[PDB]
């Protein structure tokens, strides 16, 4: 038997406004979900997710094997040593079904001082030819800023939920330095579906991606309408319902660190489903040198002995460890 996770739908629209009491009522709902299963759906978010899905499908379904090699990250193309994060993540027919395209802050250009300094985790995005993919780069860059704006509002809700002023997290989430990423993931329908691309969990469930905590402050995720995600609870994994009209939100392990685990990073995994679908996360990452002072809302004085952790170090280590543990995607 597999039970179903409680995933409340939260109208986040007050977080864009100036009704402070309405924002507190949003924050209470975020607090409740964050202390329960860890997930909620953000509704009335203001983003056109139909267009996001349409433009993403047009890209996934028209890009050619030649273009994938040309955009491939270093794990698939030794010529591209500077591409550890941004670029194309190839499928391997017969072995690996998933493929994806990841891009970073569009403000990371050769002029940017973090690029000049060669700081880890900063890279200049790579893009297909405009004539072969008309409008794609423009769509993808505008989406980055659209979901950045939603994420900033959500971070105001999380700050208020934890008893802080609304800019406690958002003040570190800035267009000039954010390490946030978008990933456009295609999970294909395949007939036959190669068993080599299916993992078996300890509890017997067939999986496409194994258990993990997210490497993020929060994760802001759109998926098409195919149920696949599960969250771990003490009584076992529970199914998270799909909703292709909203964004599924959860905290990452940076949030758990800084709240002394008061808002835990939920453990999630991806069930194997033989269905064509999209998984489009935005990982809300701060700047390379961002440090939030840990606290513990459970204590009257909010005191935590946890050491402040620089976001860049957290991200570099977390992305490597996730590849080591759950495979190169
Ligand atoms: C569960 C979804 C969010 C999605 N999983 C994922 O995106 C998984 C687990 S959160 N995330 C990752 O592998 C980290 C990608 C980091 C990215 N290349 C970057 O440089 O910033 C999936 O559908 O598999
Ligand atoms: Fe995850």
């Amino acid at each position: 038997s597999v039970s179903k996770a409680n995933v409340p739908k939260i109208d986040v629209s007050p977080l864009f406004g100036d009704d402070q009491a309405a924002k507190m009522r949003v924050a209470q709902q975020i607090d409740a979900a964050s202390r329960d299963t860890g997930f909620f759906y953000a509704v009335n978010h203001g983003i056109n997710v139909q267009r996001l899905s349409q433009k993403t499908k047009e890209f996934h379904m028209s890009i050619t094997p030649e273009e994938k090699w040309d955009l491939a990250i270093r794990a698939y193309n030794k010529e591209h040593q500077d591409q550890v994060r941004a670029g194309y993540y190839l499928s391997i027919p017969g072995k690996k079904a998933v493929e994806s395209f990841c891009y970073l802050n569009p403000n990371f250009t050769p002029d940017h001082p973090r690029i000049q300094a060669k700081t880890p985790t900063h890279e200049v995005n790579v893009w297909p030819d405009e004539t072969k993919h008309p409008g794609f780069q423009d769509f993808a860059e505008q989406y980055y800023w659209d979901v950045f704006g939603l994420s900033s509002a959500l971070l105001k809700g999380y700050a208020l939920a934890l008893g802080k002023e609304e800019n406690f997290f958002a003040r570190h989430f800035k267009p000039d330095d954010t390490l946030a990423s978008v990933v456009l993931i295609r999970y294909p329908y395949l007939d036959p579906y190669p068993e080599a691309a299916i993992k078996t969990a300890a509890d017997g469930t067939k999986l496409s991606f194994e258990w993990h905590e997210d490497v993020s402050l929060i994760t802001v995720l759109y998926q098409s309408n195919v149920q696949n995600l599960q969250v771990e609870t003490a009584a076992g994994y529970q199914d998270i319902e799909a909703d292709d009209t909203g964004y599924l939100i959860n905290c990452g392990s940076y949030m758990a660190h800084l709240t002394n685990n008061y808002y835990k990073a939920p453990i999630e995994r991806v069930k194997w489903v033989n269905a064509e679908r999209q998984s489009l996360p935005f990982f809300v990452n701060l700047g390379y040198d961002s440090v939030i002072d840990p606290f513990d809302p459970r204590e009257p004085n909010g005191k935590s002995d946890r050491e402040p952790l620089s976001y860049g170090d957290y991200l570099q280590n977390g992305l490597v460890s996730l590849i080591n543990k759950n495979g190169q995607t």
